[PDB]
């Protein structure tokens, strides 16, 4: 396929919503509060939202049991094989995955929906969010920094996202020094000794990763951010940009791929359960 | 025992180095890099000063296989019976605990060492650093918090904690309701409507909570921060008045009991390790 800029690859991914197709999705459903906090967990667990649609219907201690058979994924599936992970959770497998979930059965006891709700807050700063995701068993840091993500675009109360809690990630940081040494239109940047740093994405320090955020920022604030365009981009859909870019350049990424790849693993899910039949429906399509 | 003021029992923490005397002990033992990276590695998991130096002077994949020993906790401890854990870290056990280890063989093979240098990088701000720690399989916001402490008191390398970093936490954000409620010193905080915040622990909000985190560092300023004296006290060791007279008004924190437990608990280990008998001769003592 066609490397597309990286203006032209983001202006792609924020009009169709293939920047993050499930938080529309999400919001077209409507679940009631406690389903919807179910929902979450279920997907925070195991990244995939047909199987996540499914788990959302169990209550209580019942929410946690069949939770507790993904976990130990030796009973089959109702969609027949194995529980799926999406790579963001392939870990969350063998005694990690039950003792996450055994974690989460001591804490919440019969009230799972308690736990997003935790989470969530009132919103609050990255720092708050991520750190009341992370006290739970197996919730590392790229899992927090999706759920501070998610308590924003998906539950609507505000995270404040800077380019430090960005940066500090691997992948955004070497999107971003891809973009210096590649994107004419970034312009030089000039560094604390009047040095100016060179279009070599291994060279590029943190002081030219934020001027290459900043520039993209300022590039993207007049579209409104998905999934209802609410307020202007920020930090929080650049940094989705620039790692889909960086897979998109790579040969990893052609257009519509997080769509296209949700619709294929959500449909066997609405087979069985009533809410991923909803979920299929809601997820927005190709063209 | 008499329950002291805050700012008297503060003051003893800060004179006595009571506060964190394990950072005292660190810098006078003056470790070669690689040892003091073990040694810290072996602490945070097991939080027992002691057994962090007889763990410490393994090296390697040897390094990594001594720690196993004390994660399956089957074989005797070289101080006989079952290898310790500090309170702080009780939940390193069973295959939790194992499976931590195991995360570290995989990511720092023969090199246990690169794990504290790779937290401490040069330092930065308190979601950085936490960041970093967090990527290690078992190790939570708490030892996260901690770590970044000590990145700061014991490496040499700034963390900027600010009050939302550490009144996230429940129990100096208690200790600080407290305060307000108890501390005839701090002055009526004016809320946003001209209201007085009331003297109770159970309606104190964040806003007085950070109101009595101001006072307290406008009171301890004129003292040097432990183990060394470099620069005014600050935030990171407030918390810890906050917290240890917390428990010293709940009748579980008499003078020196820091400096007293870790001493009794570090005291067998001097037997079976030189690096632990320079523990116990660094660590300071009551008065």
């Amino acid at each position: 396929y066609e490397k597309l800029s990286i203006e032209e690859f983001g202006a792609h991914l924020l009009g169709t919503v293939d920047l993050d197709p499930i938080y529309l999705a999400l919001r077209r459903m409507e679940l009631p509060e406690a389903q919807l906090n179910r929902w979450l967990l279920a997907y925070w667990c195991l990244y995939n939202g047909g199987e996540a649609s499914y788990l959302s219907e169990f209550e209580g201690r019942e929410f946690f049991e069949m939770l507790n058979h993904a976990a130990e994924n030796v009973r089959e599936a109702p969609i027949g094989g194995r529980w799926p992970r999406g790579a963001e959770r392939r870990h969350w497998r063998g005694a990690q995955a039950t003792s996450s979930v055994e974690y989460l059965i001591d804490r919440y006891d019969d009230r799972p929906e308690d736990m997003a709700a935790y989470c969530a807050g009132q919103g609050g700063t990255f720092l708050e969010v991520t750190k009341r995701v992370q006290e739970h068993r197996l919730f590392g840091p790229w899992i927090g920094f999706k759920v501070a993500d998610m308590v924003d675009r998906v539950l609507g109360k505000p995270v404040s996202f800077d380019n430090a809690a960005v940066f500090m990630f691997k992948d955004p940081y070497k999107a971003a020094c891809i973009q210096y040494e590649v994107n004419p239109n970034i312009p030089d940047h000039v560094l604390a000794d009047g040095s100016v740093a060179p279009r070599n994405r291994e060279l590029v320090t943190p002081e030219t990763v934020h001027h290459v955020a900043q520039h993209l920022i300022e590039h993207f604030k007049g579209f409104q951010a998905p999934p209802l365009g609410d307020r202007p981009v920020n930090i929080q859909e650049v940094e989705t940009i620039l790692c889909k870019w960086k897979s998109h350049q790579n040969g990893h990424y052609p257009l519509f791929k997080d769509i296209v790849e949700i619709r294929e693993a959500a449909l066997p899910w609405a087979k069985v359960s009533k809410t991923a039949q909803a979920f299929f429906e809601a997820m927005p399509e190709v063209t």
